[PDB]
């Protein structure tokens, strides 16, 4: 008799295969069995082994959804409305970290088991890309059910257990949430194309003609030909700002707005602490405009921010906005209010300038965007991560008018080749350890809350051939064991093969090998993460670029405002050669720099230009004491 | 000063050129033709515009006596050192194919294309994709292949073009122009509603609204693949001129793709229309009149019985396609092994319709085709219809093109058994590149791209396929611990005599010495054991080639008593070892076989 | 029909296997063949494929040897009796570099093909471990024939071609040569145990008792029990200072001395430029002494040095001597003579102190041995290589009386574990790129001629399980191809398997990958090799350790004596943390340091302590101009 599941097979009056699972369902010739003569079983027959309240339900023409009271109440933390400024974020796919169910795909159940590593690393909050139920036609960003987590990951109660356990250690949880669109398979859309006179008939934008909203540009110009697609059911055009399978929400309907914010109370009611809003420059669409950054779109964001500010105190709202600095600051809100919209916006053109600066060996590309950066509300924080494109529209922020480097990125072969490809830090810097430590020093010292991608802390690579976005979404390399220790299942049943690259593969780089070795990149990242934790000037301090005699090196002091305030000095060399520089630190005369990693005392600053020397791509961190 | 040279090294141009394995030309920091539209006419080159390739002596039956080798040009060999397989690289590796013992090479589409659908979206019918080479490089290919007895056929999508085709750009821009009616256009979507959607999960309608022409165009496949109005007489002559072009260069034939969807009529399913066969009958006419001795193959994801008429009228001996493909073959062979019974194979043969005399079936070892990704099955005529879902392996590899070795868990015995059937059963066999050395599949990079991984030649860098940086490779060679190039490759397999490659070559060389495997009659022999499938391939006439093939489908040793009194007093000679077995009398001949084993015998006088 | 050679098999009135060889001999059933019916060949028979003036000949009781005039005359270089001071040596096994014969073992024939890489790297002379005919019972150090090169490597004419081609590019050739002993299989020994009254009966030390020379210690105390072994033929004890199969030469016989120096004229007459003398503290043995460093042993070395000085001008003589500095200086000769013995002696305890210094993060372990080092003749040069033990007796130089670190090496786990094991630089430093660049900066700047082991320039590792000495003797990793591009033959027929280690293997590190990448260790070594070439103060300059305010960093100036002399400054940090140091460079007031790799100009030195800053394990190289 054969017993099979697809990848693993075992041959055997009597009434072993389960023994790394308990939980499995067995059938024979399409018959759910619980002795062979009873079932007319003959030689060389086959038994199959398949896996075994959970989901919004459409009843009488109405899509019902459960409430947060139907599930367990997760314990929250002492409310600190300014935690997101001191936080270090860790973006990671649930699919890619750990597989506890041994089903080939990383699940929530694996995430709780790996929380000891993330605390040991020194992160303060985990950022989860969308994991709700979806057909996975656009990387989980085409939500099919807001109230149902993807079954391949787990159940909602597993999410409550994660928020609980991550909270017991002092770590928070945020997630993406697509605002502009849902998937075709969402019940709201299926009701619109079938019951126009029903309650969900105007939940989406419908028009008898395509010559409407013509001034808006097509984001995915290589795949889609128009933001209007002819639905075969309703016999009408529906508005999709991304792909055809992603119809845009009609926020012109107030029930849509009330439904979307209701989903926001649902997860906040469960215990989550934050949200990154995806595709928010496209909520509202009006004729004659580009259907982007409209004032009513910002008005809805203001309403959401209060709903949280009132009902869910101490939460955080982030904004994914592929816009040049000066246009994203609008999504912080009105400056006089001190923050009436998203608490955080991401400074996208940061590394695109940092990358070009170290290749041009000059600080000017970085000093420019910092001065050009507008001020933000005091209770707000810029979001700085080490990537060039956003994980929704693989495009880089640029401005023909306000970016002097606009025509210079294409003059870089590394930039011109990795266009539209999201890559990890190590392959972006050709695995140069000196540069990896340099880019990490900048990200952990520049004004704003840093975001770390999973795997960049040990030097993981990417399989770009697997996708321009999925290539960076490879399983986390834990051990040099099978499946990189990420799953104890068959390799052919995994969601994606762990990288077997000769230099970036799990056999060569993983947490186990780096953990058991000093001078490992993992220990470097953890050391800097612990150093930065002991100094709030790295999170809420004021930025001041200092006078230098050498533009090849970027130097700046971050000082916590007030007497006896935390004052650190960061010096970063962008040249591949040793460079000297005299510093204009006369503002801190009689201050004594103390290097942070080694606690080594350096000469006391005075009134003469302070002389430092750095190697190729080196950096220094001093504490300014008195 | 110091200088970086990148595509990284810190004279400079030459020194960088030599280290990259490329030619130089190929005070005064970093250092980094087909068809043409002439107003409103899309002019295309002619067959006389290039040199003529040397052809082979006219054989009106070679397609029957042939073993085909499907190879994606992007995957065999890279000579331009650009990371992708080109034409130029293929001609170098003709020595391996001639040594392997194939007869002709089948090439997936290589035309200029934006590669939005595996090169099946043709942007220009008269320009080879620049990464693959140029039209002049094909002439050298067809020439070089022919100087050694090897022929060339390629895919040719018939039903649709790419959206980027100049015919479609003039159709949506100049509706009153000469190309404005080269495609099907509609003002409503409620037309041809009785036709089913092929890609039901990707597309929601076979009509699509162009923003320029503000009209609905017909596409049987993808939105970038608009169907062609074959009711337009100029479309036909333009397409048969495309056929005239390559045949004038020297190609030995084509496979016509998506042909059951050419014409369209309201009230029908827009499939297998009489005008579609009437058109193909005219294409036959023009190839037999102008280029005698060429072959037309019909891609048809249809059930045997719904494909036989694509051969044409049997009275004429075949006035349409010379070849239709017998698709449900291995799905029954695969089921037969899991059933340890010969009924899944013996039943399809007992219900396969006749074919014209100058026709031939096409057999390949795959469960799904390359255009779509569906497994053919008929609720009425397939008695295994529902039992495929009762197989976890079949259920897992659904819509997934997978090679032979992963399908059979790399079981050497099973691979030899499937190879023996493919090379002995009636029909011209097709070998996918990699099945000869037991290559593996990557899967994760595409349902159809998983089998399109680079040819694993040597255990050197890039599997000996390219001399370029692995980053510039179009697809990385498989580094699987069992299926990788370090484990399986042409270099190692050629050495060890017990290798699969030496096995397949031995079968190819043995089959070449016996035409009964190609044009002989088929006669299943009654066996007392249903686990064993034994058949005879006999050539009509005295002293005709008569071979006996016995195949065991159980994983255990099995005996079999056979009915060979029609061949009394003969002597079975095994082909691989030329060992003489006892002469057959009036007794049921007894044979014993290992698990998943097979014997080939030659009944001689 | 089968055609086989052992690892590769091919099955086939007719009269392919040769096609990557021409050259092969074929036999069938022990019959040298040049049609099967002629030879009674049947089905399933087998044909074997075997490989096809060269050797000293023992005639009438006398071991005759050829002369240098019987072979081709290799062109020499313009005589420069001081080239060995400016030279950078590259020790490499012929067996391990390249296999041109495709026989599984690296040959001389491969060495000429790879000479373009060694010039491109920037070496000045190649050092070849012993390659004469030998039974390979002790790593080729048990010479069986001085006049016959090992056939597995090639012929003598292949050695003349190598000396020719290496000379056309400006590179020289030296080799080891065992002085104290030969192998049992040497014809001189076989004549001694068989014909005592013959000419070779007193070529070795024979005694009827073992109670002679009792005060000498046993080197290989773990394998041998006595330096006396009872020969079964002569029925007498013969003296072996190493292993039993290595009987010591009897230099008390003057014909032995004349024969040994004759071998020296043989290779120098061919065209070689140098010799490292192996086991020279054991030539002469006298009763009551330790049979080591005896004055008559030094007297023989003096005689040899002249024989070269007179007949072979411009050659070089090196001395392998596991002795503390102060005892090895004796092998330079009498200081007043200016050099009457070996031109070079190797400073063994260099890195043993350098290793302990960077682990103790203090310059004192290095500053001590330098001051304790005695002066040497002006026309002499210390030999500095990066290893801890010598490749003959896997032991480390130490002195209970004159080594203050004597009892401290065992207190280091890395040292205590790698005892008796010769390891490469990268595994010795845990593949820390910063430390590898630091140890290389010291070796390329300290007083003396540097010696580089093959593979350490790209970061190769070792397979210590293959042998305590053979583990470092793995094939050179050229390409990620089969056999690391070292041989185009079967992997099972290779002499040793190329390292497939996940981090040190050829797939991960090889010359091809490093050559095509900036910031690669190969390019670093080549850059430093080209920088040092443009500055003779790195070879013949005077050493002066400078006054420093921080013992964590080693600083020294190397100046070519005279006006406008070459003056470089090397600063080397031994701490894993950033460290500042004020330099006492008042001797070079108004001198301007110019960093060598980047040509960056640093502040002009004056009368105030000069301040520099370094990172963890960093180093700087400045040129002192005026
Ligand atoms: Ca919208
Ligand atoms: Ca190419
Ligand atoms: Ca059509
Ligand atoms: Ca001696």
């Amino acid at each position: 008799l054969k017993v099979s599941d697809g990848s693993s097979e075992i041959f055997f009056t009597t009434p072993a295969f389960a023994k790394g699972k308990e939980s499995l369902r067995f059938l024979y010739d399409g018959i759910r069995i619980q002795t062979p003569e009873d079932l007319d079983m003959e030689d060389n027959d086959i038994i199959e082994a398949h896996r075994e309240v959970q989901g919004s339900h459409v009843e009488g023409g109405v899509v019902e959804h459960p409430d947060a009271k139907d599930f367990g109440s997760a314990a929250a933390l002492p409310a600190d409305p300014t935690w997101f400024k001191h936080a270090v974020f860790y973006e990671v796919l649930v699919r890619a970290f750990f597989d506890a169910s041994a089903d080939g795909s990383g699940d929530l159940r694996g995430l709780i088991d790996r929380l000891d590593y993330l605390q040991w690393l020194g992160i303060d909050c985990i950022w989860l890309p969308p994991f709700y139920d979806s057909p996975l036609r656009d990387g989980g960003y085409d939500i099919r059910d807001f109230y149902k987590v993807l079954p391949e990951f787990g159940t909602v109660d597993d999410f409550v257990a994660l928020v609980d356990a991550a909270h017991r250690r002092g770590i928070r949880i945020i997630t993406d949430l697509v605002m502009n669109h849902t998937s075709e398979s969402h019940p709201w859309f299926q009701e619109s194309r079938r019951d126009p006179d029903g309650p969900y008939g105007d939940y989406y934008v419908w028009s008898d003609t395509s010559e409407r909203y013509t001034d808006a540009r097509i984001i995915f110009v290589d795949t889609e030909e128009s933001n209007w697609s002819f639905d075969p059911v309703r016999r009408q055009f529906y508005w999709h700002r991304f792909f055809s399978h992603q119809p845009d929400l009609n926020y012109d309907n107030p029930a849509v707005q009330e439904a979307m914010i209701d989903v926001i109370r649902f997860w906040l009611g469960l215990g989550i602490d934050g949200f990154r809003l995806d595709a928010v420059p496209y909520l509202f669409e009006r004729e004659g405009t580009n259907c982007e950054n409209l004032p009513e779109t910002h008005a809805f964001l203001k309403r959401v921010r209060k709903v949280v500010d009132d009902e869910f105190p101490g939460r955080v709202l982030l904004a994914e906005a592929n816009q040049w600095p000066g246009d994203v600051v609008e999504y912080f809100g009105d400056p006089n209010t001190g923050g009436d919209e998203c608490h955080m916006a991401f400074h996208f053109p940061l590394m695109p300038r940092i990358f070009m600066a170290v290749r041009r060996e000059s600080r000017f590309p970085i000093s420019e965007i910092i001065a050009q950066t507008p001020p933000i509300p005091d209770m707000a924080q810029w979001g700085i991560f080490l990537r060039n494109h956003d994980e929704l529209t693989l495009e880089m922020v640029t401005d023909e008018e306000r970016d002097y480097m606009y025509a210079e990125y294409a003059k870089d072969p590394r930039m011109k080749a990795n266009v539209g490809i999201r890559r990890r830090l190590a392959p972006l810097l050709d695995n140069d350890r000196n540069q990896i430590e340099l880019f990490t020093a900048l990200l952990l010292s520049l004004p704003g809350s840093p975001v770390l991608y999973y795997g960049d802390e040990i030097g993981m690579g990417d399989v770009i051939w697997l996708g321009d976005r999925d290539g960076v979404r490879i399983p986390m390399q834990w051990t040099p064991d099978r499946n990189a220790g990420f799953s104890t299942a068959n390799p052919g049943r995994l969601y994606l093969p762990p990288s077997q690259d000769p230099v970036y593969g799990y056999q060569a780089v993983n947490v186990e090998a780096q953990r058991d070795t000093s001078t490992s990149l993992l220990n470097f990242t953890r050391t800097m993460l612990a150093v930065r934790r002991r100094h709030p000037a790295f999170a809420v301090g004021a930025f001041q670029e200092l006078g230098g005699s050498n533009p090849s090196v970027l130097a700046y002091v971050r000082q916590v405002a007030g007497d006896d305030g935390d004052t650190v000095l960061c010096v970063n060399n962008l040249s591949r050669f040793p460079q000297p520089i005299e510093l204009d630190l006369q503002q801190w005369t009689n201050y004594t720099p103390v290097e942070l990693t080694g606690h080594v005392e350096f000469p006391r600053i005075g009134q003469v230009p302070y002389l430092l020397t750095l190697p190729g791509h080196g950096f220094y961190w001093f504490q300014l004491t008195t």
